[PDB]
């Protein structure tokens, strides 16, 4: 039915990102928090403003959706990508997740300029990034959004069509918006 | 299709409450940013903690979901609560967002008994409170989870049937979590 593919949402940021504090404070006998978050914190889309850039709306109201594909990394050498909306790439990486290794394993995606080429509006991956600051821009540049720290629920996806979800923080005019990612699978 | 009934985050927290503060850095040709917002900023859904109580897991991987009806609080005097798992109650009073009479706007609920023999898991209202206190406790207390804030295509929905998805902010064990809520419509 539904598979959630965000991680629990912790102070494992980026070495050199803002820390999660959470402030909880009892008041009239409510209990209320204040959260302090960086943008690129656990499961989050990146914008153009982040390689800054002006942010378009490729999706109506912000919502990522439609049609999924996932692929695993290390088996995709020199295929047709599949026809979706939104691709996913499985790396295995989120096998490392709140460990700092994890920030250590950087993807190497030899088939981005396909990715260009096609009508893909959104790549997901289950790492800490798509590649360096060229990478990133190359994908936001020609509008196509990327969804970074997706969990392991995406090994469960590989080679299967779902239809996905990607609702943000209603946040528009950021670089980065914390989203919680769903696959809704037939 | 996908009719999204979250507001937009913006500064207008509840009197007394934190503001919304978004701090953007330019570093190595990134743009990042730092997001402060109390737990109960804009679109959001409470959780027991709220009034002091253990939080549970009403909803799988905290993905507040099923079907949803909408109901016209001046509308339904004497009737049969909707057979639903989400229900969502329209006041009007979305009409006032952003204003500060919005937060002097407090709906009057006669049907509040009701909704606690039902087997209704969540209710919405396009409006700052369902009421006090002791609303809010007698909801919580009996695992009835409550969105606040929803905004004016609840109007759109008075009457229909559609399929409700709500994703939080993954945080567990924490009083309230900014959602975005959608309705799937048939």
């Amino acid at each position: 039915e539904i598979l959630d593919l965000t991680q629990t949402l912790i102070n494992f940021p980026r070495p050199g990102d803002p820390e999660l504090r959470i402030i909880e404070k009892k008041i009239d006998g409510f209990i209320v928090s204040e959260i302090i978050m960086g943008s690129h914190l656990c499961t989050h889309i990146d914008y153009p403003k982040h390689v800054g850039l002006e942010n378009r709306i490729p999706f109506k109201d912000g919502i990522i959706k439609g049609k999924g594909y996932c692929i695993s990394l290390d088996d995709f050498p020199g295929n047709k990508l599949p026809a979706c909306d939104i691709l996913l790439i499985y790396t295995g990486f989120s096998k490392y997740w709140g460990r700092d290794e994890y920030f250590e394993k950087i993807p190497e995606i030899p088939f981005l300029d396909d990715i260009i080429k096609s009508n893909i509006k959104c790549v997901g991956i289950d790492a800490c990034t798509i590649g360096g600051f060229e990478e990133h821009k190359r994908l936001l540049s020609n509008n196509i959004l990327i969804i970074e720290n997706l969990n392991e629920n995406l090994k469960n996806l590989v080679g299967k069509s779902f239809y996905f979800l990607g609702l943000p923080l209603k946040i528009f005019d950021i670089d980065a918006s914390p989203i919680r990612c769903i696959a809704i699978l037939e």
